[PDB]
């Protein structure tokens, strides 16, 4: 079976044995001290260790395949002028058909970031949003694919003025900066100046104004854990805990021509369950019938208003606005820097496998 196009034969119906092509694989960084951590690379037990999770590394797989594909059909028709809403609901349809969406065991890990401009992230409209792509935009698109709760965290940044081309550059090198500083007992810390050095090293002219790229420094990797976006330890941007064998990281990097700090602004769009949360029983019928639709259909996964609009649901702000309230349901708002200025993201999911580091999500483009 071959692909189509436009893209509409699921991932695993190209791959029917089930096994999914690799990312990129390298050999692990040598340690502060001087000593390489490479002799991973033919340790039989660790061989033995990363081939007893094979099923876990192929579920990431396929669910990066599904990413790749995507994020390929997306950059062969994303144009100014179409609305933000045309946007997320074409890559969405598609990712659905690829990844061959089934209730909790396949979907979409996240609903699509589309954030532009000032904003850096969490910004995907709600309905009635009449935004549309401008020529002079810079769109972060950060999507998210998952097969049995294995999160793929990827993202990159569409333009179409060559005026940014600098500040994307710079973001792209600090990411991969990141990527390949990351490795199996390296200090968080430490990849994270090794970013910060990298993306301060550029400067950019952008309509006869200059700046020094920054790092967002309150926006950060992360561990990724099963059906956890972030499964607590933080990978720095900027200048204690160490990445362990087995770990899975999204490596994400952002750079600013304004301050470099985010701050929430605009209306919600992004929510979801804390993780953390036990069973609360609800006798509030709305606040009910919505607590039951987000634990049936995302669970402790991410999702949009949209996502409850598409599922036939209505009047659900007051009932949203409780659960939040409670503490069951955390918002999400889009995190901007000030007014006028401009971001660019690249992202990837890693996986610390015994024997070699994984960039999972790597592709042909970035
Ligand atoms: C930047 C910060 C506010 O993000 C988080 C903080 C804690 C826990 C999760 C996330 C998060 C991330 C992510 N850290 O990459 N991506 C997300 C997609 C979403 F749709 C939602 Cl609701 C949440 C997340
Ligand atoms: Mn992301
Ligand atoms: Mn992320």
């Amino acid at each position: 079976k071959v692909q189509t196009d436009p893209p509409s034969v699921p991932i695993c119906d190209l791959y029917p044995n089930g096994v999914f092509p690799k990312g990129q694989e390298c050999e692990y960084p040598p340690t502060q001290d001087g000593r390489t951590a490479a002799w991973r690379t033919t340790s039989e037990e660790k061989k033995a260790l990363d081939q007893a999770s094979e099923e876990i590394w192929n579920d990431f797989r396929e669910a990066a395949e599904a990413h790749r594909q995507v994020r390929k059909y997306v950059m062969s028709w994303i144009k100014p002028g179409m609305t933000m809403i045309e946007i997320c609901e074409k890559l969405e349809d598609c990712s659905r058909k690829l990844i061959k969406e089934n209730g909790l065991n396949a979907g979409l890990a996240f609903p699509t970031g589309c954030s532009l401009n000032n904003c850096a992230a969490h910004y995907t409209p709600n309905a009635g949003d009449t935004t549309v792509l401008q020529y002079d935009d810079i769109c972060k698109i950060d999507f998210g694919t998952h097969i049995s709760g294995r999160i793929i965290d990827c993202a990159f940044t569409v333009t179409f003025n060559p005026k940014y081309d600098t500040l994307l550059k710079a973001v792209k090198d600090a990411t991969n900066t990141g990527i390949k500083c990351a490795g199996i007992d390296v200090r968080l810390c430490d990849v994270g100046e090794a970013i910060q050095e990298v993306m301060e090293s550029y400067e950019v002219e952008i309509d006869g104004k200059t700046y020094q790229v920054k790092p967002i420094r309150n926006l950060n990797g992360h561990s990724i854990g099963q059906y956890r976006i972030h499964a607590g330890k933080t990978v720095p941007i900027v200048k204690a805990t160490r990445m362990e064998e087995g770990e899975v990281y999204a490596i994400e990097t952002f750079g600013s021509t304004g301050k470099g700090v985010v701050h929430d602004d605009m209306e919600c769009s992004h929510y979801m369950k804390n993780f953390d949360v036990g069973h609360v029983p609800i006798r509030l019928p709305r606040t009910k019938h919505l607590l039951n639709v987000i634990n049936e259909n995302f669970g402790t996964l991410a999702f949009c208003r949209r996502w409850l609009d598409r599922l036939g649901e209505s009047k659900y702000l007051m009932a949203l606005k409780n659960l939040c309230d409670l503490g069951i349901v955390d918002p999400y708002p889009p995190l901007c820097d000030i007014k006028g200025s401009y971001t660019a993201q690249f992202e990837h999911t890693i996986l610390l496998r015994p024997t070699c580091k994984e960039v999972v999500s790597r592709g042909d483009d970035y």
